[PDB]
């Protein structure tokens, strides 16, 4: 409902003309585009770059003077605004080392490196400093450089794994003696502070470790037995703790599924080749563990799992689940976890063949799991931190996921709502924070036409850009959602890069953005919007005006503090949830893994959820008491 569109956007609209192809953004209010092409033939790379967000695009293979570079290592990304571009160059067969090419200078100017080893990895900045990097040789090495791959020391040799940890910290695995096949969960687990000078052995018999915001996880092998449990440590290891969690099999894996300052969400697969685990939920410890949802649908260890993070609302998540039928239904979280339930239909939509009832159905999402079994769903779901409320994604609407061809709904309150958006499978973008949406039809045939709404998805307009259609392959945006540059790539390869600078020609005031409560579910309550003890309320722009947010744009948003109940606590070790109300209260005897962590001793019967910020009302945490003595009870022991 924009007057007089095709006129802005044709001026705006800019054209380019061009085996393996990769494309990386670098830095941030940059513009800098690489994209690199690398074919086999019985073989040269090609490397473009583009400093306007993809308008226009200049050949700067002489940089790279005309080395082979290896598809499979990519193109390596310095953090935020470092501008540090690595390319792993390919080598003769025989040569001592390994090459690279590397930049500082956001791509402007490439310097030929060599190495000391044969990179196995991709070569890792440290998030601290960009300077520092770490990789892994053939021969299993762990190689340091401080001078952004200049110099590179090996400061251990036989590591099967290396990360990045807090502050420049580096933990590794090693291995004794073989292979890490052969070392399966006799590993040993060490830490460095001093970039190689000094290490510090923090783990024994382990199997693998992983990190999750301040956690770090640790997986140990019995001494009499295959299985493995998971250890945590939030002091880098000097400390470490059991984490109340089942111990697993060797055809069982651990996934973290989401992890943030507050707390972790930890997948555990099921005994057996079922495909689906129950997901848990940790205290802001990450050592006690609640159960917050059942038959949660993850193949394998590197598999397909369908949980989403609805970045758009405070603790929204999204995923599927396989229910004894053997179908698979979609849920959400609108309380990190704590409760579980279906989508909620839209109102003018009409429940499929998978339904039960033709009145009464759920909404069912697209995801990970779906693109997998090549299901016709060209994107998962989308969501940005700076779009509030806003959720794009393929579903349809029944009692399961359905292998029709799918439709695309839109949800603006973060998932408590939603309607259809647009009909048959798209490929959508979000720009200026929710001041644009971008779609694109998927089609078997050429595409000649851009779908944009200003309104967040209610409203939509057509416009052409090109005089000869192409074959959809992609679409390309700044990270961050923030620009209102949009690139469709395909081929007839081409890019036609869209500015809607023109369109949003007025910048938004404070009349253009109104009041909305996160979470409302009764307007009329007093404790109405509280998630996780308080509540939130934002100033978004309302959906008939139409101006730019720009790329400064603050979300606004003041928190209310509600009054702690005892639905703000969950239970802490050795106390349950009986059906009857929600009072937390001692089990009779502990069973299972409950018996197992018993041989965090102290249970206070209540600990506050993580990210609670509940203030006032009710506080059930008791004085510190032991169950040792129970657990032992029933042990007859020596004196
Ligand atoms: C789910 O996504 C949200 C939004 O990205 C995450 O919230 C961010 O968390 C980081 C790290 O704690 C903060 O620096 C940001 O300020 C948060 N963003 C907002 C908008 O609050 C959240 O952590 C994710 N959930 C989990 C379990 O990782
Ligand atoms: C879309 O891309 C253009 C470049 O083609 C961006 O233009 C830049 O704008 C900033 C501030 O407006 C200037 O400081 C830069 O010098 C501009 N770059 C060029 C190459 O002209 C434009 O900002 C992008 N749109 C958005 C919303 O970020
Ligand atoms: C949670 C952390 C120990 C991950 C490492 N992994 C994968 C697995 O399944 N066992 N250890």
């Amino acid at each position: 409902r924009v007057r007089d569109f095709v006129a802005k956007l044709a001026n705006n609209t800019h054209q380019h003309v061009f085996g393996s192809v990769s494309l990386s953004w670098v830095g941030d209010s940059t513009g800098v585009i690489l994209v690199l092409t690398t074919f086999h033939v019985p073989g040269q790379s090609k490397l473009y770059r583009s400093e306007d967000y993809g308008k226009n695009f200049k050949d700067i293979t002489d940089l790279i003077n005309n080395t082979f570079i290896r598809t499979e290592f990519g193109m390596a990304i310095g953090p935020e605004n470092s501008g540090k571009v690595v390319l792993t160059a390919e080598v003769s067969g025989g040569s001592r080392g390994g090459r690279i090419f590397r930049s500082s200078d956001f791509a402007k100017n490439f310097v030929q490196t060599d190495l000391p080893f044969h990179p196995l990895t991709q070569m890792m900045y440290s998030p601290q400093n960009s300077d520092y990097l770490l990789a892994l040789s053939t021969e299993n090495g762990l190689w340091v450089s401080k001078n952004f791959g200049g110099k590179w020391e090996e400061i251990h040799k036989a590591v099967c794994l290396a990360k990045w940890g807090s502050d420049n910290t580096i933990f590794f695995t090693t291995y004794a003696n073989g292979s890490c096949k052969a070392d399966l969960g006799a590993l040993e687990l060490w830490r460095t502070s001093d970039l190689g000078k000094s290490f510090k052995t923090i783990g024994v018999k382990i199997y693998s470790f992983g990190l999750g915001g301040r956690f770090l996880f640790a997986s140990v092998m019995a001494d009499k037995d295959t299985t493995r449990r998971i250890h945590v440590s939030t002091d880098q290891g000097d400390t470490w703790s059991m984490a109340q969690l089942p111990s697993v099999g060797q055809e069982q894996f651990y996934s973290i599924l989401a992890a943030n300052d507050d707390m972790v969400f930890m997948h555990v697969d099921e005994p057996g080749d079922t495909g689906f685990g129950t997901i848990f939920t940790s205290d802001d410890r990450g050592i006690v563990y609640s159960k917050s949802l059942d038959r949660h649908l993850y193949t394998t260890t590197g598999g397909e799992t369908d949980f989403t993070n609805v970045t758009s609302l405070r603790g929204v998540y999204i995923t599927s689940v396989l229910s004894e039928d053997n179908s698979i239904q979609t849920m959400i979280t609108f309380d990190q976890g704590g409760r579980w339930t279906h989508l909620r239909k839209p109102e003018n939509s009409e429940c499929d063949a998978t339904a039960k009832n033709k009145n009464e159905c759920s909404l069912h999402i697209h995801a990970s799991y779906s693109i997998s079994q090549k299901l016709n769903v060209p994107m998962a779901p989308l969501s940005e931190p700076n779009a509030v409320g806003i959720v794009i994604a393929h579903g349809s609407v029944g009692d399961a996921i359905s292998v029709m061809v799918p439709d695309v709904y839109i949800s603006d309150d973060g998932g408590y709502s939603w309607t259809k958006m647009l009909e048959g499978p798209h490929y959508y973008t979000i720009l200026d924070s929710g001041g644009i949406i971008v779609a694109i039809e998927h089609s078997s045939r050429p595409i000649n036409v851009i779908k944009f709404s200003t309104d967040e998805g209610q409203c939509w307009q057509t416009y052409t850009f090109t005089r000869d259609p192409i074959y959809f392959t992609g679409l390309a945006s700044e990270p961050g959602a923030r620009s209102m540059n949009i690139s469709i790539w395909g081929f007839t390869w081409v890019s036609y890069t869209i500015d809607f600078k023109d369109i949003l020609e007025r910048n938004c005031e404070e009349k253009d953005y109104t009041i909305w409560l996160a979470h409302s579910t009764d307007p009329e309550d007093y404790e109405d919007g509280c998630i996780l003890g308080y509540k939130e309320q934002f100033l978004r722009l309302r959906k008939s005006s139409m101006c730019q947010n720009g790329r400064d744009y603050v979300v606004t948003k003041q928190p209310s503090i509600c009054l702690c109940s005892l639905e703000d606590f969950l239970c802490d070790f050795g106390y349950y949830r009986p059906e009857n109300d929600s009072k937390c209260v001692e089990q009779p005897e502990l069973k299972g893994h409950d018996l197992e962590f018993c041989l965090h001793l102290t249970t206070n019967g209540y600990r506050k959820i993580p990210g609670d910020k509940c203030q006032g009302g009710v506080n059930p945490v008791r004085e510190v008491k032991d169950l040792k003595k129970k657990c032992t009870s029933n042990f007859l022991s020596p004196e």
